[PDB]
């Protein structure tokens, strides 16, 4: 699902294929380093800091699954764990640096629970700024003091 | 895309297949360690410190994509990041040593933003000497004090 | 046998399939991260801090074996050893942190001897709070000063 | 010759096939982790801290040779050397910890000279408690202050 | 070729099958830990500190080859190198400890050039006491200050 | 190509099969540790510190290739790199100790560029004494202060 969004040879973020859409955090500079994906029609929402595009048939096989079911506990991401409690995601400050946008936070069954956009460093833990689902909806949860990765 | 250019058993640089051409920095000693590629007709420009050759049909599948879209920000390369600002690329002095020619600097979507030729060490940062694109053109940006890798 | 019980993306404990039932410590927040298991009919006992459910035919193959035969000596668990003496289980303080509920303590032949619920830290050793068997019965042994993991 | 004697997944000692019998130190908890060997008829002597069983034809090939010829000097064991003098075996304190029962002490020609049961730590050297041969007999030599391994 | 000579469970030296004979340094206590070899007729020479026995047909396949051709240079042994110069063998003091008798020193083609009996520690180098060949003869070279291993 | 030249069990140098001849530095004591090679007719030149012999048909397959093409740059040898500039070879003082004669210095394509005979230690770099080719000739380059390895 993760496809990197390059900008003049510099990887600036990522783009996941979640379900039937190709998502990419709007704030991220650059184009998707996949020919087919770059050529698509992207719709941009500044509200959700998103910029999605409906996936082509031949890529739907590589499309990941998403979910709203996000019980308190621990999740997985590129940089290890993600504590999830209080409708809030957190990672140990320093695991996520800029350039980590568009990465998915998934459960142990693979399902994508949310997509990182940035994070508010609050001591030992950074409270992640995310794009999450909600009973057939796409919400956006963002903490005060949040940077954009 | 990267194919190493050997010289008497010593790897002296690299050669990327960007788009429909096989590029290789002219200054680099040796031949490409790929049978098919070595046998091609190479045209050499001393202006761009380049020596390209139009890719054979069977290798076009392994051909990478390139781009002029290079917004300020961060890029990826073999040795980590590449700061890109002021129409200038930079890496932390010491990441790129000689023998790193022909390596591509790409964005997060894979697209090749530029190709390293060498670099001018200016303290903590080395300003890279590169071959970059420009709205259907191949330009060459090189800083004063530049060595050839 | 171990299946993790997630709560909003945060793993809060575990659930083992011991024999013909699927056990889970009642105190644990969340749902079992296995589709089939979540959908079952769970009966809850506050007496035993348990919440079991009779296993479906297709999962009985992955069902572990249990036993009352627990002679003094050493047992195995996720975090190494477990001293067992005086009808009491103990682990070196610090091996078991919260989030370790529902984990089994087994013998060298695989049989599950007990299931952790929490533990009373008493110096170098923590005396474990467990669910154990007893000649075709399910007992619960818990020490004073016990926390819930 | 060495076959480990497991007890609830915990290796508690060993069992060697010396000559035509399968020996095992009686004090050791558990069963032999070899199907065929477990099923045999074991005779137990509390005098010699032994529990032998006459070897099956198909295993006699893997049966080791034993000997009474034990001249003063050095012997081999799992944990290096064994000083042998004064009708006494010794190893540097700390080489043999509990769980080392049933291991053989052999000569440079392979012959098994004795079988460890435990040992009396007497400073830098521990004087081993052993089962040894004696002109077609099985004797047992044990020092004061001996533990059982 | 190497077969260990055990003494009451303590390995005291070794025995190599060189050519058509089974050699063993006479000074070594114990019996050969190979049934067939122990049962043979051994002839002992105190002159050569040897005790050879003509090899049985079924073991001749595992018999090693020997040679008198020993040009100055380096040889191989269990404990690395062996300098050979001045009709003298040497190893760095400390490579060979007692219990290393009967070990062969061979060339890069496998041929056994000599058999260790002991050695005279003379500083950084120990000059080995050996049994060597000499145009269809078995000689014995031994340095002043030699111990027996 | 490299075959070691032993002397009384002590490896004193080497012998490479370069092209159609078997070369060996004349100064080296001992015989080649290869039966077939030892039996050949060797011609010795004191001028070139060489002692070559025309290779037998069955060994010509294992014969290496040589070359006069030696452009300034870096070469390979047993002990790493070899700087080559000013018609001179050099290695960092200490890489080549005595006993390194007859070793080849080759290019990245395998071709043997020269054969070491010894070297003049001149500080941090030792300027190698070599046997090199020259448009269908065998020359010998040797620096003042050269030892023989």
């Amino acid at each position: 699902c993760i496809f990197e969004v390059k900008h003049e040879g510099k990887v600036t973020g990522y783009a996941c294929l979640v379900g039937d859409k190709v998502m990419k955090p709007a704030h991220v500079k650059g184009v998707i380093d996949n020919a087919d994906l770059a050529k698509l029609a992207f719709k941009k929402s500044s509200k959700y800091d998103l910029e999605c595009a409906q996936i082509p048939v031949h890529m739907r096989s590589d499309a990941s699954k998403y979910t709203h079911e996000k019980p308190e506990g621990h999740y997985n991401w590129h940089h290890g764990a993600v504590q999830y409690s209080g409708g809030r995601f957190t990672i140990p400050t320093g695991a996520g640096k800029p350039g980590d946008s568009g990465r998915p936070i998934f459960d142990n069954k693979g399902r994508v629970v949310a997509i990182v956009l940035g994070g508010a460093n609050e001591g030992s833990r950074t409270a992640l700024s995310v794009v999450t689902w909600n009973k057939d909806m796409v919400t956006r949860v963002t903490p005060e003091g949040s940077e954009e990765w």
